[PDB]
């Protein structure tokens, strides 16, 4: 395995990700509407990782491109829960790439982790031709991006098996996490509205 070379079209497509996300918050505001979109965050998943993945869902090296989803990882910071919607609607709308796979954990009990799952496949072209690569598009607000980012580093680190304080400190905090956007979203016409005052 060559991964320097695997990983290129990968790269790519964050970048192009990147960009293209961006200018959907550029467009709305130039408009002077609400932007869904807050700011967009995105990186290719470390060589490591990948490996784990490859171990643990049963992935040959030559069914990584077909085969494994969330290489390529993007992160879409929206301000409401409502935003999300407004940002699926967008994405699905979009043909420079395809919608092939949505995962919902945001109506998924009032606690624990939340987030909108997406894979699309992109097409990227390289030096040496069109690659079809998968990324993983996550839409979340920030407090489900403060939460989420929380329990994913304790739970490398504890490999999913959890302290007892530890495991009711992120319920409590998931939980905490959730009344926060539940308040805000109620006043959230009330707010955009301000804001809509440049």
């Amino acid at each position: 395995m060559n991964w320097e070379e695997f990983l290129d079209p990968y790269i790519q497509a964050v970048g192009e990700l990147k960009i293209k996300f961006r200018g959907i918050r550029k467009q709305f505001r130039k408009q002077k509407r609400h932007s869904p979109i807050e700011f967009v965050t995105g990186r290719v998943k470390p060589i490591e990782s990948i490996k784990e993945k490859m171990v643990l869902r049963g992935i040959k090296k030559e069914n990584l491109t077909q085969d494994m989803q969330d290489i390529a990882g993007l992160r879409i910071m929206v301000q409401f829960v409502d935003d999300v919607n407004d940002v699926l609607e967008l994405l699905r709308q979009r043909k420079d790439m395809k919608v092939i796979q949505e995962r919902d954990y945001i109506n998924n009990k009032p606690s624990g982790y939340r987030s909108y799952h997406v894979i699309v496949e992109y097409p990227v072209d390289t030096i040496s031709g069109q690659r079809i690569i998968m990324a993983e598009i996550q839409i979340r607000t920030l407090a489900m991006n403060f939460w989420a980012t929380i329990e994913h580093s304790l739970n490398y680190k504890y490999h999913g098996e959890f302290p007892e304080d530890i495991k009711r400190r992120l319920e409590l905090t998931s939980k905490i996490a959730f009344q926060l956007d539940e308040e805000m979203r109620q006043i959230r016409d009330d707010i955009k509205e301000a804001q809509l005052l440049f």
